[PDB]
């Protein structure tokens, strides 16, 4: 069978009476569907671990994470193979720590409760693969590494330094962390990861087959910036930040990468380098969003590609033919970089 | 007071006899220095939770640490702040889970042990300043962004892609994450943080008044390549394992940078560029070690400084003084920098 453990948080308070009448609804629900398993509470966490067919425990699991009374939902573990049972005996029993008073629960109560809120901040350092891999019921740890094709994006903020600059800390990291979450939500949805930061640079994948979801994710990167930038405040920091995109292909290592006591499950190859040095040349090519002929000839969408330039790099001396795509977004996105040039006085008043 | 709740793993097997022993033998020293706490142990995982006198509590602690019949310790929380004790009844109680058959205290245990694999999954790929500010008794999460001097250190492998060229995907990482593991431990030794890896990019800081302990880990680093590569079987990848590294020197913004669901508690700044762009021209200018005039000039040991260069990049359009230290580690780990452009050869034949 298939056993789900999950922790999630109380959206909104919730008494006793309505967690045990969840209890309830939960067995029965779950008597219907030989399933079995245990609910525990305490102080505002949800802990549950439910047992039974994979189709049935999927289903299950997939009215859980659409309910709106607790949030922050995390599978802490995902069996996909098992073939015992460790609640036999309860359709759903669930045990409120609140309430409890006994003399061992008490210890064992402080106890979940840090290894608890630990847990939830590591989660807020932890990379969004991680998660992912651990609900499809792998150890993120034992991966072996392995060649893949991928298409890599790069990104990065026009004229950053001008930012940093002119704004204080505080306006600085906002304005930063408004753009890293525009590039991670859109880049997630599309069906890509975003892997690393480093600086105020985003770098991403996606699977080799998916330049259109590449090129499609960049666009609308492009597209919500400009939401932001003509919605925000008069002065803001934000009506004048731009992005530069680019979009590479290429073999790659996938794996857990990095020294004894820390990892990053990762990507490593040429792909990466040429990406990196894609979006550099935005500037240069006055082109929001530069892509390599391989992403381009891989595409099979009906995008209006703009052959930009022959140009070289690396490596091994062969010049690259480079790409964009003409449309309204993008030729305002790249008259942008311009803008970008002459904001530090603009900035300075803030 | 100060209340110290950490987890560690059994070095090796211990029956509950030994168990219990270390428990009497814990509260009794307990009892002597008016410290109270708990001890909880299941499936070869200790749980503690100590609370007493900062100097008593750091005392215990440091002999907790260095006791061999445990390992990977770690600090879940510090309170240092508290005036109240949760364990007052008891010296250190222990509670050794493994034997409980208590039938609410069961469901509680297979949380517990699912909850700490998870928690030990999320570690290993956790930077290692958030445990470090965890164990100084902050939530890394509630840190306000703040300018800061430091010291960047930025360093690779020279001629990586012959590596990923060359040898099998297994060979490839085992060669990085070797690369890796040399430069974080020393780094971290010298009083560093190593903050990001990038391809096969290594990016830390000191304080900014840490230049001879930058330069020292650098050097450090150099010899320990050294001594690997002198030390590795014939035909292995690690014998022409070399690295660059670059220094440089600024104000940078230290703090929680990321998207909504992750992030770094990292830098960002003009000195991570220039420590980035002092590292690429370690091959243009034959020195395995560059850095910027402001790191030489905020040294303070008798170091054997060597003027390398006038050199531009960025930026505010000025040229920067570029050096390196003379001396016979520095010339042999440069004198690799010319044999790492022709290993594809040597490398094949792995
Ligand atoms: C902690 C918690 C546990 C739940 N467990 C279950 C469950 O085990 N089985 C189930 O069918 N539905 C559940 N539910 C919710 C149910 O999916 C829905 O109430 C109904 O099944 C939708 O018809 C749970 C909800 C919870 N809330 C409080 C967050
Ligand atoms: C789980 C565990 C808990 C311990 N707790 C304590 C403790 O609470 N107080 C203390 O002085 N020493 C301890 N110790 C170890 C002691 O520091 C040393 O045995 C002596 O104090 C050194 O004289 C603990 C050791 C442990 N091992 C099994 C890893």
């Amino acid at each position: 069978m298939k056993r789900l453990t999950y922790i999630s948080k109380f959206s909104r308070p919730l008494s006793g009476d309505e967690i045990e009448a969840i209890g309830r609804i939960s067995s029965q629900k779950n008597q219907q569907a030989n399933v079995t398993g245990v609910l525990l509470c305490l102080d505002g966490i949800f802990f549950q671990i439910l047992e039974g067919e994979a189709e049935k425990i999927d289903r299950i699991y997939e009215r859980i994470l659409a309910d709106e009374r607790h949030t922050d939902i995390l599978c802490l573990k995902s069996e996909v193979e098992v073939q015992e049972r460790m609640f036999p005996d309860w359709s759903m029993q669930t045990i409120n720590l609140d309430e409890n008073t006994d003399f061992l629960i008490r210890p064992i109560k402080v106890l979940l409760q840090t290894l608890t809120e630990s847990h939830r901040i590591l989660e807020k350092y932890t990379q969004p693969s991680i998660f992912k891999i651990i609900s499809q019921g792998t150890n993120p740890l034992n991966i072996r590494p392995k060649a893949v094709e991928k298409i890599v994006f790069f990104s990065d903020i026009v004229s950053f330094s001008t930012f940093a600059e002119k704004l204080p800390v505080e306006e600085v990291v906002s304005v930063v962390n408004s753009y890293f979450s525009v590039c991670t939500a859109i880049i997630t949805r599309q069906g890509g990861e975003v892997t690393k930061f480093i600086g105020d640079c985003v770098m991403a994948y996606f699977d080799g087959d998916c330049a259109d979801q590449a090129i499609q994710a960049s666009l609308d990167i492009l597209m919500e910036l400009e939401i932001l930038r003509n919605s925000a405040p008069e002065g803001s920091p934000l009506r004048v930040l731009y992005s530069g995109i680019g979009l590479a292909k290429g073999k790659v290592i996938e794996g857990n990468i990095g020294s004894e006591l820390k990892r990053d499950y990762t990507i490593l190859g040429d792909a990466v380098n040429v990406a990196a040095r894609l979006e550099a040349l935005t500037r240069q090519l006055s082109q929001a969003l530069v892509f390599s002929s391989e992403v381009k000839n891989s595409a099979t969408k009906s995008w209006n590609f703009i052959w930009l330039t022959d140009s070289e790099l690396k490596g091994k001396s062969e010049s690259i033919d480079i790409y964009s795509i003409d449309n309204e977004m993008t030729r305002k996105s790249s008259g942008g970089l311009e803008i970008a040039r002459n904001i530090g006085h603009y900035l300075e008043r803030v």
